[PDB]
């Protein structure tokens, strides 16, 4: 259905709508798609080569310009770009955590998640949709990513008092 088996629905604390789908980021239609990238802002991950492929030449001035002025996202962090050819309209590019330290890992993974939730909060956007973070090119288990992922969402929501975002979507990949 539209690129994705929908997978299930669930309703969060202030009544968004988080959907588990399994398809292709770059084929979500929303106002915010999330690149797990590094330091450098790179689109050399997974998702990072389907996002350049789908935005087009024009992001890499937007990420050239932010690399120029603050040389590093740090680790957990997000910054925000447009997503010129992409169909979704902004980028929201998270240097994901490594799996290096099973014990610690997971706390940077949820911290990653509530950094992008928070910076697409402060863009007003509404629809966001999250890859399975780190359990790429970062070696997380899968289905710790996941369950790290899913859990970091819905407690973003229990934190707040308001919030622009309406649906999340995490999304699954079976393969190229
Ligand atoms: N088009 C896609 N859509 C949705 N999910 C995808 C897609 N392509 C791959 N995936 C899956 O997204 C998840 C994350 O994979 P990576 O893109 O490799 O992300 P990550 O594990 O966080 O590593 C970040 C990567 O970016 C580099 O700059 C950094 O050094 C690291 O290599 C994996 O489960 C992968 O199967």
């Amino acid at each position: 259905f539209q690129g994705f088996t929908i997978l299930s629905k669930k309703t969060l604390h202030l009544g968004q709508t988080l959907y588990v789908v399994n398809g292709d980021l770059t084929e979500v239609r929303c106002d915010a798609v999330v690149h797990p990238t590094n330091g450098t802002m790179s689109f050399a991950g997974q998702v990072g080569g389907a996002i350049r492929a789908a935005a087009g030449a024009g992001v890499d001035a937007e990420v050239n310009s932010y690399m120029s002025e603050h040389s590093q996202l740090q680790v957990t962090k997000a910054a925000i770009t447009s997503g010129h050819n992409l169909p979704s309209k902004w980028i929201v590019h998270v240097h994901s955590p490594n799996y290096s330290n099973a014990a610690t890992a997971t706390d940077a993974l949820t911290q990653t998640i509530r950094n992008a939730l928070t910076l697409a909060d402060t863009k007003s956007i509404k629809t966001i949709a999250f890859p399975s973070i780190g359990s790429g090119n970062n070696h997380f288990p899968k289905h710790i990513a996941a369950q790290t992922i899913l859990q970091a969402i819905s407690a973003y929501f229990m934190s707040i008092m308001s919030s622009s975002i309406k649906e999340v979507y995490f999304v699954l990949f079976d393969q190229e």
